[PDB]
């Protein structure tokens, strides 16, 4: 009845949530997706015919980041409507709270790919409203299950703040976050803040300006690190250089990151 398994690239992936693909696409045992243009198909035969014909080998839009074989494409929902709609229906298989699939024009989509000789292979993405009334620098963020917990979510989170910095603005992901989303942002925030308190008298407003993390996300992060005191109605940073290093040395920050190299980012607001 609902779509419950997809084939994309060389992966078969079980669905986590309902996504409103048309009814007759549900009925099939599997839905088959072109990993490059994200067209969804009902049959292994139409899929293999499509694979032989389709000329795309990367996302549409502008490649705004390239370092070695990690690429980000910026895709405007108005310019590439069908691709963005396909991406949103794919995303909704793995996001409980996403509600927007068809009215994609207000959004820009940042698609993360990993490149080999065959083409640029989609790992995940984040959407962003062109005009956010609430200052959200991410709408939805999704990493395909076989790539989760492997560094790519940290990359996209970092990337979303590097855009916010180029915008001279603070930003926060739209709520609610998934369970993994919550843990991932808290861990990203903790690292960035701890490294700034090592590398540098920084105030909370100072840190917000340096990182584009909102003051509230800074404060909730420092509270979970027990690194803020409260005085006459104001949160104030309170931490020893040694306690910062204790946190940074811990086993949580020990996996080598895919880092966003701002030299390789090509973008203006
Ligand atoms: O895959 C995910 N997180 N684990 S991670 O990338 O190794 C990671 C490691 C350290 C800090 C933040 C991270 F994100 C993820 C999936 C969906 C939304 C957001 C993140
Ligand atoms: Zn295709």
């Amino acid at each position: 009845k609902y779509v419950d398994k997809i084939h994309i690239g060389n992966y078969e992936i079980d669905a986590w949530y309902f996504s409103p693909f048309p009814e007759d696409y549900g009925k099939q045992p599997k839905l088959w997706l072109c990993e490059y243009c994200l067209k969804y198909m009902k049959y292994e035969k139409s899929y293999r015919f499509h694979l032989g014909q389709c000329q795309w080998r990367q996302p549409p839009g502008k490649e705004i980041y390239r370092k070695s074989n990690i690429s980000v494409h910026e895709v405007d929902g108005k310019d590439h409507k069908i691709y963005c709609q396909n991406l949103c229906l794919l995303a909704k298989l793995f996001l409980d709270h996403k509600t927007l699939y068809f009215d994609v024009e207000p959004f820009v989509f940042y698609i993360l790919t990993e490149v080999d000789r065959q083409g640029a292979h989609i790992v995940g993405y984040f959407s962003k409203e062109k005009e956010s009334p609430d200052g959200n620098n991410v709408s939805c963020i999704m990493i395909l299950p076989p790539y989760q917990r492997r560094g790519y979510g940290r990359f996209l989170i970092a990337f979303s703040y590097e855009l916010s910095k180029l915008e001279s603005t603070v930003g926060s992901p739209e709520k609610p976050l998934s369970d993994l989303g919550k843990l991932s942002y808290r861990s990203y925030w903790s690292w960035v803040l701890l490294e700034n308190l090592r590398d540098f008298t920084l105030s909370i407003k100072d840190l917000s300006q340096m990182t584009s993390i909102t003051q509230n996300d800074i404060i909730s992060t420092l509270q979970s690190l027990n690194m803020v005191k409260y005085w006459k109605g104001q949160h104030v940073i309170c931490v020893t250089p040694k306690l910062v290093e204790e946190h940074l040395k811990s086993a949580q920050y020990k996996k080598p990151p895919i880092t966003v190299d701002s030299v390789c980012l090509k973008w203006a607001p």
